[PDB]
């Protein structure tokens, strides 16, 4: 068992340093690059409130009840623009435990005015212990943010004009009206300041590659390195993906590749002299030194790779404690692991169900990456065709369209570690308030005893008095 | 606070692209490769049921009780083969809340017949609120899958015959009878279609390496690259691990390595002519261009390494939120971290207990990667010798042997994130049903009040009536 | 649904093998390295106990209560040194459920003597069901460990003397008295055996690099590779960080770099002869073979990189199930993911709140990496300047200074997966003891019914008897 203390200190993580190889090539070829400018120019806002009305009006009576309603409101153009300018909400008043005898303030305000905040989350609470009167509570909601628009850039060859397209969820161009309000799924969105691009020139290093490697006197084409990929720029045409385009003009050329030297064939320019052994040895020594430099670069790269490998293994070993299926997944097997210490562990195998087109197996469901027993009759999804994406695909997820304005969700449908984070306080309260042990015993009967014996005792006392 | 919405979309992760280096070597050497064929040919099946019988026969009585039994059944040869052919179970009927007055169906079926399913998990429920009669519930279990057999391949040199061995858990050959039924630990397994192998030829690139690097006129031996390792194939003998074997025949040879060129020594073939400066400059230019190509490959590799490093750092930074011991483990230190935001965090140190041969420290136990207080007197394991394995060791975990047919487990012994996933619904039900707050007050006394005051009130009413 | 079984086996993880490139450079340059010796020489110890005193003295009375106290004790010099020698505690006796009629042992011992243990964690339990008498419980604490001291090494040039400095949390030298006792935050620390260093010689490979790459006849300086970085050692001065210092002496020199060979210029040593085509072809063949070796090293490095990339992608795919914000973080976006199977998943976007200097948004707090609703009025931290550190910065976290001896903490302030690990048993007990369902009904009223109806029934029975 370790110990926890009061000593701390603020910190931030800095990336590991990678030393570039020495003696880099010379960049002397100009490349034209066109890409869209970075600009959010999308506004998102929402607002809502929660209300509860209660009136025990005593007990053992039908005059008792606590009804609650949740509402979502739209946001106007002027309000949303003013919020974007001020980066704040304009929201109503908070009511907590208001006695209902002359205070029914939860019935006179429905828009929400007076208070400006940078963001607020509603909390719901119910308390109706005052029998002789009414009670009501009210809470409010805030939200304001910006996001970038899903876009794409394309250019033509015969005219050299470029245009920017606005894409939907599936990636298709669509008409969007600028400076207007759209409501869908309980949020309001506005688009403004249509996107623009820019052009610049970048120096790069290029060489000639042979198409056929094991055949001399073959066809060669130009290749250049831009960021992490080698592009074929033999042809002077636009070629690009997403929003970044590459072009090499005709006038900018590349140094020619000398042919192989052989006897019986004239060797380029003629310089009539007699060579000596010293020149050959000088050339040999220079080339050996160059090879030595290349070798040193090789060991540097190898050391970097080894360091990364060690770091990755330490990472996986540390992380495997929480996720018990990581080791099996990395082995392309189906086992689960439990740890006896920080170094040693055990293994335990599972089976694999037959292939299926859904996530339901006769009262079994797949959730949170695990198969568990299920009793919900209707919670099943039929598998359809899937798309595939990489980490660097530059995809956005906010689209200003029209649709249903009704919204509904539940706190029970929380993903991994979001449920725990959201319900930690409630779990702590439940655990502390209920003193778990061998004292609670009102669970051995049915709901009859709540009213039966109580009313019978009341009547017995009344006619015995 | 962010927001959750109704907008989604199916997706799949695609691996990052790694561009191979240009101008690859030429593969002109034939290599013989022998490996075992991929074939599951192992059958696994299981079946069980759960039964509960209850009879309150009123309350305040000994005539009330809810006894439950769990049983596990074996599977025959014909049944298991038919299941494997159909990929389905043959299981009995489900009984839910059957009044016991003329319905005692939980006493007439014990094999399980009528229903064919692809997989079913049993759910246990008890309800005995009907005092005047009996009640009983029943559930059932399904399971069918296949797995590969742990095997090993070895070959001899003097005859060139290869054989496949079947290995146990420790990795020792054992006799296994084909097409028979074995029962152990509540499951049934059948082995069929003994393993086979195949032979093929693969082209590869080979060179000669010097044994002593800083000594000219030294001994050299042949080396070839197959997948990610350089193998010494100077000798024409079989050498292999697990189930994949490598061989190079005598007739297939490798190009010779020219010796170093020096003066006073004849230089291989004689071509009597006079060299000129132009030839030397041509050779120099060609070799410089080759060096340029090699350099470009170097920068490409460096860029790939940098991209991987950035991705790994982003991964660890994102993951460190859940596991608070990751940063300390990666630093070879003993600290814990808490986050103030998505970028900044704090640190807090622990201590290290003295070395021990178990996982128990005087009412302290090590579970889920953490040291916690313990009250269970007997839960301790004495450490023994440990084996070590890599991710790519090709080990299996299903072995058809004989052993005890009794099986028992508990839902309390769940590993990390399996307990949470399995008990999420029950936790939600407990939290929602119990309205945590300052209302529950039946915990301030002992179990006496369940019967004492109730019976005393009953008697008081009886003699006061 | 898979299955869990009784079959297991101890194991340990072995790091993946990285084959170094063939034909490594020759190491012939001596380098002087000075670093501090590895030595813990810091002692940490602590001790405490927990006591509870209770006396129901019946019920319905003020004579009932359960008061508990927690105390922390200092450790003397002799006691801590003796513990360090024996690697054990010297702790008192455990009292469990002692009837108070002639047994008040929880009032006579306050130091803790008799028992020697290697480590013990206290468990707190309260039970006061014996009305006629008293009861009390007692528990105890243990702790002993060692850690290394935060230090730094510096050396001077004109004299070649090195010294070791002791650093505080911020990294500043401070006076520390050796062999003395310091108390702070409820722990005791002792420093002994002030640090020392050592000197050794290491062979390394060095070359000459040009300062200006695209200009012949430029200035060059010496560079050497030590572990994973290339250091400039052109000057014979000490240069070092943390505690490891590097030096190259004047007498140890590096081989000179030959100049470029050109016509009209004498080529180093003169050897008057006539070259032939055979010599040139021999040189060409040798250099081509060297280039082939370099290429093979290139493909080996590429294969290693590809293997690492595949392993990292498998790791992230497996881990993404628990942390639903990993995919969005790796994409530099703000989305959350839910999984339909082990391969396919969905996406769901959030918003981004405006920039702020704290972690509180009007009843919202940031904890465990998530934004959740908050009701605690005062739990907020104002952001200050942050430091940045790498994984390999060699920082320690135990400092023997003076300060407040009072300590206090709570089990509610647990970080990620520490709360779950510590409260798993209590959660299991709460879930099992409370049979969640539609039976608990004592929550529909207020705390009045605990005493009201009970006392009224008591009085009714008393005057009806
Ligand atoms: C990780 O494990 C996966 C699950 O075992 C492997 O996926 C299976 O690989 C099999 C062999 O490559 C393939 O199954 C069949 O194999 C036999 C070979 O004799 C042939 O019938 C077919 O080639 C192939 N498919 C069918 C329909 O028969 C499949 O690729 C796949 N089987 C599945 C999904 O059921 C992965 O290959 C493995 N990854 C590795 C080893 O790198
Ligand atoms: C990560 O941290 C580990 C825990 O501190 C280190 O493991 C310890 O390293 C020590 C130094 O290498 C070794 O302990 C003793 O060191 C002294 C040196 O003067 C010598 O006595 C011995 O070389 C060594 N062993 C003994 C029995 O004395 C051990 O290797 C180890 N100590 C333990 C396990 O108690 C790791 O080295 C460290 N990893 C790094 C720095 O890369
Ligand atoms: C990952 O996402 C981050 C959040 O979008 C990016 O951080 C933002 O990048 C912006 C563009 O580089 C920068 O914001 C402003 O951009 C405009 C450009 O026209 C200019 O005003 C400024 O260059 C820049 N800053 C200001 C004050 O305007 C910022 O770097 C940053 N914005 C923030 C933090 O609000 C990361 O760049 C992105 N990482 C990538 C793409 O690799
Ligand atoms: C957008 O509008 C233009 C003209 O208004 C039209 O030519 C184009 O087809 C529209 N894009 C669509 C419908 O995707
Ligand atoms: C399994 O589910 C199917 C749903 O189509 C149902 O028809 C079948 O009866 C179920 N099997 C049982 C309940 O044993
Ligand atoms: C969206 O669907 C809901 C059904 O719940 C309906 O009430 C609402 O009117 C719909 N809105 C639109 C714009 O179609
Ligand atoms: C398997 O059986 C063969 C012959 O039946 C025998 O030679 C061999 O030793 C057996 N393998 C064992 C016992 O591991
Ligand atoms: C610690 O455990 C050992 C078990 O051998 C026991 O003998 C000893 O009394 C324990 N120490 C206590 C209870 O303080
Ligand atoms: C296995 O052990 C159990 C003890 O729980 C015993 O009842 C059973 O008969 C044993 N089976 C065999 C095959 O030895
Ligand atoms: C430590 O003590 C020495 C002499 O006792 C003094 O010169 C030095 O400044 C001290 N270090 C500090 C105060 O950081
Ligand atoms: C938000 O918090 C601030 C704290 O300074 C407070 O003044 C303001 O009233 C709060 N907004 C509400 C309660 O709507
Ligand atoms: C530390 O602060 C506490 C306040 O909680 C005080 O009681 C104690 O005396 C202080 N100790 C020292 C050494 O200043």
């Amino acid at each position: 068992h370790c110990n926890a203390q009061m000593k701390t200190g603020p910190y931030k993580i800095k990336n590991l340093d990678i030393t570039p190889p020495k003696e880099t090539l010379q960049k002397d070829v100009e490349i034209t690059i066109v890409e869209t400018d970075y600009n959010e120019n999308v506004i998102i806002g929402y607002k809502g409130y929660y209300q509860a009305y209660a009136y025990n009006g005593g007990s053992l009576d039908p005059n008792t009840r606590v009804e609650e309603t949740m509402k979502t409101l739209n946001v106007g153009k002027e309000d949303l623009l003013m919020w974007s300018i001020r980066q704040q909400c304009e929201v109503g008043e908070e009511l907590i435990d208001r006695w209902g005898s002359d205070s029914d303030d939860c019935f006179r305000d429905n828009e929400g005015r007076g208070q400006w905040v940078k963001g607020k989350e509603l909390v719901k609470r119910q308390n109706n212990n005052h029998f002789a009167h009414h009670t009501c509570n009210k809470s409010w909601r805030c939200g304001i943010s910006t996001s970038k628009m899903y876009s794409r850039l394309e250019c033509q060859d015969d005219t050299d004009e470029c245009q920017v397209y606005i894409l939907d969820a599936e990636g298709n161009p669509i008409n969007v009206t600028v400076d207007t309000v759209l409501h869908r799924d309980g949020v309001s969105m506005i688009l403004k300041q249509k996107s623009t691009f820019t052009t610049r020139q970048i120096k790069a290093a290029c060489l000639l590659i042979k198409d056929d490697k094991n055949n001399p006197e073959s066809v060669t084409r130009e290749h250049c390195l831009i960021d992490n990929d080698i592009y074929d720029l033999s042809k002077n045409t636009w070629n690009c993906k997403f929003n970044r385009c590459i072009k090499r003009k005709v006038e900018h050329r590349v140094k020619k590749r000398p042919p192989t030297w052989r006897h019986n064939v004239r060797a380029k320019y003629t310089e009539g002299d007699t060579a000596t052994k010293g020149d050959l040895m000088h050339i040999q020594e220079e080339l050996m030194y160059e090879n030595d430099l290349l070798k040193m670069n090789i060991e540097l790269m190898h050391a970097h790779i080894n360091k990364l490998n060690n770091m990755l293994h330490d990472l996986i070993v540390s992380v495997a404690k929480v996720d018990e299926r990581l080791i099996g997944n990395l082995m392309n097997n189906s086992v689960s692991s439990t740890f006896l210490s920080d170094d040693t562990f055990l293994l335990m195998p599972c089976t694999n169900p037959p292939a299926h087109t859904s996530n339901c197996y006769n009262n079994s469901i797949y959730k949170e990456g695990r198969w568990v027993a299920n009793t919900d009759s209707s919670q099943c999804i039929d598998f359809s065709n899937y798309k595939e994406l990489a980490i660097d695909d530059d995809v956005e997820f906010w689209i200003p369209t029209i649709g249903n304005t009704t919204y509904h969700d539940s706190w029970k449908d929380a993903s991994g570690w979001s449920f725990i984070a959201q319900q930690k306080s409630n779990l702590i309260t439940t655990m502390e308030n209920t003193k778990f042990g061998g004292v609670g015993t009102s669970l051995s009967d049915i709901t009859s005893m709540a009213e039966g014996e109580l009313a019978a005792k009341l009547t017995s006392f009344m006619f015995g008095h």
